[PDB]
């Protein structure tokens, strides 16, 4: 009965949603080339209904690249090699839990496992990074966020980097479990990601709220 349609129902009336929509439009329209194609603008949401939400994984923008973003956080089409920060994702996946590091970057099992793999911007201008950034994708990314309050069941929050962090304050349902840890990049600043082991304590919290644990295993 809750579904994407109905916890949204109400911000999808602000008229700035359309007019977000509406630019992009235009700007295609303009010839310029913008990722992830339209269609996929809403994958994560799509992948991963509402009441099926176990894990959230939050990232910034869509990859700019060609092939790369398909409406996923971090995830990229089959035949793209997988980028560094999904590259060292894998490297602490395998050292956390053992699974095989996978021959791809293609993460839509992941999301049928019940993992949202969201954006904070959904659409990002071809070999310019942040570039729809400030054009208002955050003001309903949060509210996807917030709408999670209201979830049934307890959630667990991979929050990753510091802009990552800062959305914790939206999350105030205290049945949710909030892990934090430095951005995957190996390039990033602070070392750290690699030993949180977030994924095996993902699944040992589903366990522990009897929801059932995350298959991260892909092939």
């Amino acid at each position: 009965t809750q579904t994407w349609q109905t916890v949204l129902g109400e911000e999808k009336q602000e008229p700035y949603f359309q007019e977000i929509l509406d630019f992009v439009k235009k700007e295609r329209k303009a010839g310029k080339i913008i990722y992830p194609p339209q269609k996929d603008i809403f994958n994560a949401l799509k992948l991963t209904p509402y009441e099926a939400i176990k894990v959230v994984i939050l990232g910034q923008d869509p990859y700019h690249g060609p092939n790369q973003a398909h409406g996923l956080a971090f995830s990229v089409r089959p035949g793209v090699p997988a980028p560094p920060s999904l590259q060292n994702i894998f490297k602490e996946l395998h050292a956390d839990l053992g699974v095989s590091i996978p021959s791809h970057g293609f993460l839509e099992k992941w999301a049928k496992q019940g993992v949202l793999l969201l954006n904070a911007a959904l659409t990002v201008e071809a070999g310019k990074p942040q570039s729809h950034a400030n054009i208002g994708w955050h003001r309903f990314t949060d509210k996807v966020i917030e709408s999670l309050n209201d979830h049934p069941e307890g959630i667990v929050f991979l929050l990753w980097g510091s802009y990552a962090q800062k959305k914790s304050q939206l999350i105030t349902n205290l049945r949710h479990r909030i892990l934090k840890a430095p951005h995957p990049s190996p390039l990033s600043a602070a070392r750290g990601f690699l030993g949180c082991r977030h994924f095996s304590k993902a699944n040992q919290l589903l366990h522990e709220m009897g929801r059932g644990e995350i298959d991260w295993a892909l092939d």
